[PDB]
């Protein structure tokens, strides 16, 4: 039942703005599940609150700099996520 | 019957080594999909060639200091990929 939603977050972090922007979907995002690259976060949700959690992060980017790529994922669409190197950060 | 794959690499681009893993990454990649973000890739693949590729991306990455994410996904919609602002290389 419950939606499986990658969170990919391309946003420049040289300025204290772009930063801020990253933390803040960051925070957003970990509320609901795991932060497992410096911008790529695995959420779980209800599919009734997803469309609320889609129009948060929308606000905070700047979509003329950034860009954001959401996918909300049926529980059975994933048969394998394999991880390799390091997993700090 | 084909396998849709996202690929995400998170490597440092400070280092000239760094910003050439990430491009040998993406040449990989390229052949087999479309890159989405900077270091976000969607491939397909039938499963026999799923293997030989995870193994080819596994080698080119420093596993003590670069972290490289492959998700196996079962056919989705497009309508459960969301975009928002813009593609700045």
């Amino acid at each position: 039942d419950p939606m499986f939603i990658i969170v990919c977050y391309d946003v420049e972090t040289i300025t204290q703005e772009g930063r801020a922007r990253l933390r803040k979907v960051a925070k957003t995002c970990e509320s609901h599940g795991q932060r497992v690259q410096k911008s790529v976060f695995e959420c779980q949700l209800e599919p009734a609150d997803y469309l609320q959690f889609e129009a948060k992060l929308s606000k905070i980017i700047n979509s003329k700099t950034d860009n954001l790529r959401i996918y909300s994922l049926d529980a059975i669409s994933v048969s394998k996520i394999k991880q390799f190197g390091v997993s700090n950060i």
